[PDB]
């Protein structure tokens, strides 16, 4: 890639987390995802003192659109700053002689919450999944506390460590590894089906839908309505039905994630107290 090409800011903002190309190692033969945009390797990344850090890699496909280039590395800038343990962080990035630029995340080792919690061979309980719930929140919480909107929460783009720590993520350019101008639109907030804009308010109807999947183990959300449709079939005066395990307060809370009125929509911190009591009333 030509730098000089890039938005000057942008270029700073890079430095400013470069990764040197000999303390990165790519493990191509390690694939984590391969999409139409990008990829994803496993990684091993040395800091100063040689010590090993398992990492996770993420690269371009092609690097001969300029639009292409810097919006993935606005991807990672976007992230730079965030430090929250519920939200994902950033190791850095590696511009190379040769190829793509590198986004590296430390490696999560349990992948997406939605695959986890689909996964038959783990058992969380109802407390555990609230307990999801709650750390997202909390990560929804700080985020919104910096005025970032995500406008793409869901089970699928929050990851899982080894501790079973949930943290927010955005799978961005590689998220084809569903979207109906790709839209997530069965996460999507009434006012953001009609008018396309996001705000932290439609975050929480996200939100909402997010516990949902964590309180049916993963199902898909509306499984019978046409992508197209959603915005005909909510307006006819539905929302998503209760699941069996998930507790009366819960569904309470999900109906006002999905207030017809964006503006009475709890906020993130109203919505880490309200869980916070919730999961406490859980022995396990
Ligand atoms: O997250 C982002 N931005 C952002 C926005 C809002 C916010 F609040 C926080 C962050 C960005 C990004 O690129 N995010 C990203 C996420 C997850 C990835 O995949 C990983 C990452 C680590 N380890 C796992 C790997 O996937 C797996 C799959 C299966 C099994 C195991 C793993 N392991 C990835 F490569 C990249 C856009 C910059």
């Amino acid at each position: 890639i030509d730098l000089s090409a890039l938005n000057p800011e942008l270029v700073q903002a890079v430095q400013h987390v470069v990764i040197g190309p000999s303390s990165l190692i790519v493990h191509f033969n390690e694939v984590i995802g391969r999409g139409h945009f990008g990829c994803v390797y496993h990684g091993t990344l040395l800091d100063n003192d040689g010590k090993k850090i398992h990492c996770a890699v993420k690269s371009l496909n092609r690097i001969t659109d300029i639009g292409e280039v810097s919006q993935f590395l606005t991807e990672g800038i976007i992230m730079k700053d965030f430090s929250h343990p519920n939200v994902l962080s950033l190791l850095g990035i590696c511009l190379r002689s040769e190829g793509s630029p590198l986004v590296v995340l430390p490696y999560m080792k349990h992948g997406d919450l939605r695959n986890f919690i689909r996964n038959e061979t783990h058992n969380p309980t109802v407390k555990d999944l609230i307990g999801f719930g709650l750390q997202v929140a909390k990560g929804m919480k700080y985020l919104a506390s910096k005025k970032f909107v995500h406008r793409d929460l869901a089970a699928r783009n929050c990851m899982l460590d080894e501790k079973f720590t949930v943290k927010v993520a955005d799978f961005g350019l590689a998220r084809d590894m569903e979207y109906y101008a790709k839209l997530p639109v069965k996460w999507m907030a009434l006012e953001s089906l009609q008018t396309q804009k996001f705000t932290t308010k439609s975050d929480v109807w996200s939100f909402g839908v997010l516990l949902w999947e964590l309180m049916t183990r993963g199902a898909p959300p509306y499984p019978d309505v046409n992508t197209f449709d959603i915005t005909v079939y909510l307006l006819q005066g539905r929302r998503l039905l209760q699941p069996e395990y998930c507790p009366d307060p819960l569904y309470e809370v999900m109906l006002k994630c999905w207030h017809p009125k964006a503006e009475m929509r709890p906020s993130f911190s109203e919505l880490v107290s309200r869980i916070s009591a919730i999961f406490s009333t859980f022995i396990g």
